[PDB]
DNA sequence: ACAACCTCCTTAGTACATGCAACCATTATCACCGCCAGAGGTAAAATAGTCAACACGCACGGTGTTAGATATTTATCCCTTGCGGTGATAGATT
């Protein structure tokens, strides 16, 4: 049974030991000069199965 | 001379508002058939071309080997649980 009665026994803790749980955002909006960002993978010198994934 | 009035005459002007569902037929009716148009047909040559031949030449895909990744296994680590000790809350007062 346990599972089966869990949204109702694991909602509990829910009320109590009072600490949560979220996520962020992270990047931003691009790009301008100086052309070093401004590259492709082509310029790095490095392998197939790489340049592939 | 006219006026409107008595009576049933007929005429004909209208008939509230919002919305949804359904599919689009019936006619017969000589169009004759004669002429000839540019105008359908097609042979022979322009506007130009097919695809088979023998060459040409290349791409792609499958079989083979290699690569490395991944999902497993293992084991480690931390974050979490639940209870407990006792916390300065909640809020009444200063």
């Amino acid at each position: 049974i346990r599972r089966a009665a869990t949204i109702l026994a694991e909602q509990l803790e829910a009320f109590v030991d009072l600490r949560d749980v979220r996520q962020p955002e992270v990047k931003e909006e691009k790009p301008e000069f100086d052309p070093i960002l401004l590259r492709p993978v082509d310029d790095l010198e490095l392998t197939v199965r790489s340049a592939n994934c």
